[PDB]
RNA sequence: UUUUUUUUUUUUUUUUUUUUUUUUUUCUCCUCUUUUUUUUUUUU
């Protein structure tokens, strides 16, 4: 279990997203939480074109 | 001078069967009178 405390946004994300490519190794699924609509699309958008579905 | 968030119309389909109209009651029951019975025959 990992806690963050950063400045960056999407310095951030790279363990995210380290975390998203894991599961389909894992074949598993994983929930990602953005509480606010523009920024809920924007992470959706970027993981779409770079691989699989979300 | 009034921002931000609260998903939506149950899943399923590629199961066998070798009979035949109907169907099941009603009891014994005093017949009145000129008769033997006439008769061939011919014209259809």
């Amino acid at each position: 279990s990992v806690f963050v405390a950063a400045h960056t946004s999407a310095g951030k994300t790279v363990v995210a997203e380290y975390a998203i490519a894991l599961a389909q190794k894992h074949m598993t699924r994983t929930i990602y939480t953005s509480p606010i609509k523009a920024l809920s699309n924007q992470k959706f958008r970027d993981f779409r074109n770079t691989f699989g579905d979300v």
